[PDB]
């Protein structure tokens, strides 16, 4: 049965985006120090001005204005016809800094509540959804070729967004793409589209999925010339659906960035996708959504739920069964069974925390041991 | 099938809501004497300080320090030892603001692409999911009881989450409850547990529910004194959940608050809101979410979904039918459906936007005229 369905995403370089990568930068930069750190690191970023504001618990000096200016300068805004100046730009930053003051640490308690969920489905190569797959990879090409000389009239900012139809659970191919990108006054429109479509669109759709019918609407406004937080306003945690999965799994409140590894929201959120992802990897199920959610000060999950969708090969309680044996869902544990404390984060901030393979909650290393436990099938 | 479902939420004075509630005070406040303004308000507030920044475009003369101290103050920070106090707390504003400058207004393209959902479904009186709303329901009950003096101790700040078990689609009944409240150091906790179990947690659970199992995690952490702003950071668009369905339905990325209607982030949530709502009340269903995606300058949203889950009364097909003749989906459509042009917003910002039966978007009008369509039935 035909059904549409549509995700967005974003580049570096759009707003909220920047506020992202700042903070998660703010957070390597001390990790790099003090694996221990607590951060929690907001970013607020409007058209003169970066506001760095946060919480953080550390030994570690860190310089806010120095991390702040490099990264927006490596995305590129360095001019005042741009939008935005890194170099010039202003920093405020008001971060509180507190000096760092049971008897298995596996067993301490969730720092607060919260729902996370993690999803996974055979879909793709990378076990994530079409949709915001191939959302994430025209906005990746877009900063690629216009960070190689390529296409090198292309500034910053743009967004992306596609609609995939499907017939049951399969995917039949693209009913419309759109892809907007900031540009110099040098380039104009019609000239534009053709760059776009050689150079961005027709590299990273598959050709199979593109028809006769493929609505593509490159620029559909036409000029987009100053962007990026000029005349515009990002904070951390706005692009909560494209960093997950593009709505087609669901979300608690919470935002990753700028969250140090003892903060559930954002570690709970990576140990699911683990999950999910070993248990469709092991052929336990097609598609893979899972709930956790924990209370403050209690350390085990309050609740585990796991919705294989009518595509399980166990039944379902069984499922649950090695979903506890084969995972550490405590704070502490997550933290030991995806190695988290280190200096990885600033990368996660731009395309899609997930789906991309080399992060540590992407692999799929319980695959077999999952499997083998499945009865044995 | 047994399977356990968690939803959050947190009351007026949790920081990310402070910041809601100030963004659309704003907004309120621009309305109720341009009702055409266009303004996207987003705002951030930390242990001093509330920095509220925007683009505004509008007639309108709007006092943003006057709005913020009052809007802090009906919340109940007015005091150092609270953690934050109204009357003397710093309010920055760095609004930019422009001053107004096809045949048919309801062809109007939309202003940015964006995939939005909406859910209805039977499990509750106002249709919405029974998690997300005991969730709230114990949040405003905190408010509540704290400003008609009966537990006058208690201070703003407060979390409330809410774990339900269901059998196959049933609520069977409540699993764990959790509720946190900032309180003043003349109260201590054992006397505090028994007040929120008694005023709280009691009128508001179904009785029903709750059992000789129910794991109750009253300020599991002890003392909560000082809370809200201070030592903590908010911004607007972090609760976007909260404001939602508590995970049960899906997101794109959009928060609501301090955007203006022209903004389909927030109306074409509404108004997704509003059909699945009057879908289950006409019986065409018992559970429904739909998507709506758009692309900018385009009128016709790119792509609708509905998924009723199993549990259409009619096929599927034909409940698309009469979801596009009933409802004027194109974003000045919306608008014109659901007459929002109209101071109404703060109201929003706290304890759900949905399931509030006073909001344009909750009136199920639309009920007769879509069953009788749906063949009659
Ligand atoms: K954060
Ligand atoms: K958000
Ligand atoms: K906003
Ligand atoms: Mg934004
Ligand atoms: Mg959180
Ligand atoms: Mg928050
Ligand atoms: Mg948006």
């Amino acid at each position: 049965a035909k059904h549409l369905f549509t995700s967005e995403s974003v580049s570096e370089g759009h707003p909220d985006k920047i506020a992202d990568q700042i903070s998660d930068a703010v957070l390597d930069a001390i990790l790099e120090q003090d694996p221990k750190a607590r951060v929690a690191c907001e970013t607020y970023v409007k058209t003169g001005m970066v506001l760095v504001g946060g919480e953080i618990t550390t030994s570690a000096w860190v310089d806010i204005e120095e991390i702040t200016r490099n990264t927006v300068r490596e995305i590129g805004y360095v001019h005042s016809d741009m939008g935005f100046d890194a170099n010039s730009c202003a920093v405020l930053s008001a971060i509180g800094k507190q000096s760092p003051d049971r008897a298995d640490p596996l067993e301490q308690g969730a720092g607060d509540q919260g729902l996370m969920f993690g999803y996974a489905t055979n879909e793709t190569d990378v076990l994530m959804p079409a949709p915001i797959t191939y959302a994430h990879r025209l906005v990746q090409r877009q900063a690629e070729v216009r960070k190689n000389g390529t296409l090198p009239w292309l500034r910053p900012d743009a967004k992306s967004q596609v609609t995939f139809q499907y017939d049951d659970g399969k995917i039949v191919g693209i009913d419309a793409v759109v892809l907007s990108t900031q540009h110099s006054e040098e380039i104009d429109q019609k000239s534009l589209q053709e760059a776009v479509m050689e150079e961005i669109i027709k590299p990273i759709l598959p050709a199979e999925w593109l028809t006769s019918a493929t609505k593509f609407f490159i620029n559909p406004t036409g000029r987009f010339v100053i962007g990026g937080p000029m005349g515009d306003c990002g904070l951390t945690g706005r692009k909560i659906i494209v960093d997950t999965y593009g709505g087609m799994a669901r979300h608690g409140g919470g935002a990753f960035s700028g969250k140090d590894p003892s903060k559930v929201d954002r570690s709970a959120a990576y140990a699911a996708r683990y999950v999910a992802k070993n248990i469709v990897a092991a052929g336990l199920a097609d598609r893979c959504e899972i709930q956790v959610s924990y209370a403050i000060g209690v350390a085990e999950p309050t609740s585990i739920m796991v919705e294989t969708f009518g595509t399980e090969k166990v039944p379902s309680e069984q499922l649950t069964l090695l979903v506890r044996e084969f995972f550490d869902l405590r704070p502490y544990g997550l933290i030991q069974m995806l190695d988290l404390l280190h200096p990885i984060y600033k990368e996660t901030a731009a395309y899609g925390h997930f789906g991309r393979e080399h992060f540590p909650w992407e692999k799929t290393d319980k695959a077999q041991l999952l499997r083998d436990a499945a009865g044995l099938k």
